[PDB]
């Protein structure tokens, strides 16, 4: 089949200076909601302390790969994708765009 897309994959940031993994306590955003750089997305758990995952870019919470409650979230792990505000996060389709 065929299905191309271009979104923003969210990978576990190196919140800590020497962190091997994290733990999403609770998502501060929901799927379909907008996102703004700086704003808190979710709470990342770390040995150091309780840190929060801030948005690096502004977009719509396409989906959430890793939901809250997960523990031991190594780095470079997709926890959710973002979609340019407007884009049919749910599912795009029609004459234009796909």
């Amino acid at each position: 089949g065929s299905s191309g897309s271009s979104g923003i994959k969210i990978l576990m940031p190196s919140l800590s200076p020497t962190m091997e993994e994290g733990n999403i306590v609770k998502w501060l955003k929901k799927e379909g909601e907008a996102v703004s750089a700086g704003d808190a997305l979710c709470e990342i758990e770390t040995d150091k302390a309780v840190v929060t995952l801030d948005a690096s870019d502004d977009g719509i919470l396409a989906k959430i790969v890793v939901e809250e409650g997960s523990k031991n979230i190594r780095l470079g792990s997709l926890i959710g994708l973002i979609v340019e505000e407007g884009e049919d996060w749910k599912h795009v389709s029609g004459p234009s765009s796909g």
